[PDB]
């Protein structure tokens, strides 16, 4: 069978916690009344949720209401308990209330509101400093939740709020987040295609926090090269082909052989033979102003087949790419 794997940081933090910290299936939820909040308008819809701007009528504060589409009650307790465990952590969205509509009885989460910016205008004026500043802020949120025994598993642009007038960032949607336990085998059908780590695409199930750091590397690559998404695959299998055409196929096959992964019979005939590309091949006149040796060095250290050899959140925050943003934060 497959060769085991353990996270090389924060490996046992959940085992040293009280059982109730991670045993979310027995978390008792106190359901308030959604009639404390008046919905203003729809902000988005997903597989697992519809999200609304709303007003807290008690104090007129703008707020956000996520009405959960019908999932296993388990998964709702999971998201609540993760949100409750991370409350007050750096750049993690704050859960404000837990309610049920009194007529429909369906469960919903109330979150803090973030005054987002025109992202269309943001990505057309992005500076090199902006990318380094907000990458750093996302890393603060990942290192914290990782240190708290929790993988986000759905890191992607849609899940980063930014109030640029206030340089304020929040990591949202913890509905796929999960507790890390050494030796546990997780569902690979998580995250969005363009950000899925190779471990998800080859059905390696004993993955860990390092899955988030792949996803972060996909974000980095699309920003600095102005190509979104960076790996644009038609399906899950063509997703690994897109990656193979860049990271190369020697390395992917060492990865398979190292963890003794049984590769799908579909993949043999489509992965081919491909050289590892030099990152220069994705630089051009319209994106060079965001590319630098340190940027590329940091990106290359995030996008590794082998989850174990990618940078940890904390290692990432010590990379030279962030030297000037760390300085200015003092
Ligand atoms: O607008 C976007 C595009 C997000 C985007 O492109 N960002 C910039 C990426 C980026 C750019 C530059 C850099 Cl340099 C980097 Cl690194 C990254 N997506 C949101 C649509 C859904 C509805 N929005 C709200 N959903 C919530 C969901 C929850 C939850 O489920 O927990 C909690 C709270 C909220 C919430 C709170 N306040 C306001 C709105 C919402």
């Amino acid at each position: 069978g497959p060769v085991p794997s353990r996270a090389r940081v924060y490996t046992d933090v959940n085992t040293h916690r009280p059982r109730e910290y991670w045993d979310y299936e027995s978390h008792v939820v106190e359901w308030g009344n959604q009639d404390d909040y008046q919905l203003v308008r729809k902000l988005g819809r997903g597989k697992y949720s519809e999200v609304f701007e709303a007003i807290n009528i008690t104090n007129n504060e703008k707020v956000v209401v996520k009405i959960l589409k019908p999932v296993k009650k388990k998964k709702i307790k999971r998201e609540i308990k993760i949100l409750e465990n991370l409350r007050g952590g750096p750049n993690i969205i704050t859960l404000a209330d837990i309610v049920k509509d009194p007529v429909s009885r369906t469960p919903a989460l109330v979150f803090e509101h973030v005054n987002n910016t025109d992202f269309k205008q943001l990505y057309q004026t992005l500076t090199d400093y902006d990318i380094r500043f907000y990458m750093y802020e996302i890393l603060k949120a990942l290192d914290y939740c990782h240190s708290m025994g929790i993988m986000h598993r759905d890191v992607k642009p849609h899940n980063v709020m930014i109030d640029h007038e206030h340089r304020k960032l929040r990591l949202i949607d913890w509905g796929l987040a999960e507790f890390y336990h050494p030796g546990q085998e997780y569902n690979v059908r998580v995250a969005s295609r363009y950000f899925k780590g190779p471990e998800l695409l080859v059905d390696y199930q004993m993955y860990d926090y390092s899955l988030d750091m792949w996803s972060l590397g996909c974000m980095l690559a699309s920003m600095i090269f102005r190509k979104e998404p960076f790996f644009h695959g038609h399906d899950n299998y063509d997703q690994l082909v897109r990656i193979a055409k860049v990271l190369g196929t020697e390395d992917l096959y060492d990865y398979i052989d190292k963890y003794n992964i049984e590769l799908d019979p579909r993949f043999n005939d489509i992965l081919g033979r491909h050289s590892r590309k030099r990152w220069e091949r994705f630089v051009h006149s319209e994106n060079q102003h965001l590319v630098s040796p340190e940027a590329l060095d940091f990106l290359d250290k995030l996008l590794r087949y082998d989850h174990q050899s990618r940078l940890t959140a904390r290692e990432a925050m010590e990379h030279p790419y962030f030297y000037t943003v760390v300085k200015d934060q003092a």
